DNA sequence: ATTGCAGTACCACATTTAACCAGCAG
DNA sequence: TCTGCTGGTTAAATGTGGTACTGCAA
């Protein structure tokens, strides 16, 4: 199917479409009358505020927050609120958790240990990560963090760190 | 010197979603 | 030709999560 294009030899079925590679190549608005965004084709801005900027006849809430949108722009416009933010809020005390998971874990200090060793009587809190009570005492090499030059041995790196900042 | 615990830092992997783009009907 | 739509394709941001690390207080 023709028609090549001449500056560049596409391969496009029909003259307009070609001559729209001319223009997009081989630039172009536009801009969403509501939001700030710029669209390629004047099309897919129709598409861009058929979906953002459609009323919702029943409002969406938010995610972490108890907003009510009956715009999707807005609504996902008011979830930026919440990014970067600690948006897991605790009811018994006031601590916050950026990601849920962690509220999780922090609720089963109020709300007692969910985690138990194989081989022992412990039973561990947090996820498994706690389960490192494994390797240490039911025993498959804990980190030697050495200092320079006197090449001591730290059983963690902040202490050794610190030890580094002074010494001969 | 140390460790366990609660909670954070870092960094990598999986998911979503909104514009792109070609082609098309009217 | 011209205009407005589409469906499927493409990446950037963000959610998800493993884990090493830390600061605190035994
Ligand atoms: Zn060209
Ligand atoms: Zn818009
Ligand atoms: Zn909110
Ligand atoms: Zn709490
Ligand atoms: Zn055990
Ligand atoms: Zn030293």
């Amino acid at each position: 199917k023709p028609y090549e294009c001449y500056i560049c030899h596409a391969r496009f079925t029909q003259s307009g479409t070609m001559k729209m590679h001319i223009l997009q190549k081989h630039v172009a608005k536009f801009h969403c009358p509501h939001c700030d965004t710029v669209i390629a084709r004047k099309s897919d801005l129709g598409v861009h505020l058929r979906k953002q900027h459609s009323y919702i006849e029943q409002g969406k809430k938010c995610r972490y927050c108890d907003a009510v949108f009956h715009e999707r722009y807005a609504l996902i416009q008011h979830q930026k609120s919440h990014k970067n933010e600690k948006r897991f809020k605790c009811d018994q005390c006031d601590y916050a958790s950026r990601q849920e998971r962690h509220m999780i874990m922090h609720k089963r200090t109020h709300t007692g240990k969910p985690y138990a060793c194989s081989h022992c009587d412990k039973t561990f809190r947090q996820k498994q990560l706690l389960d490192m009570h494994f390797k240490r005492y039911h025993d498959p090499v804990p980190a030697a963090f050495v200092c320079s030059k006197c090449g001591k041995t730290f059983t963690r790196r902040n202490t050794m760190a610190r030890h580094a900042d002074n010494c001969a």
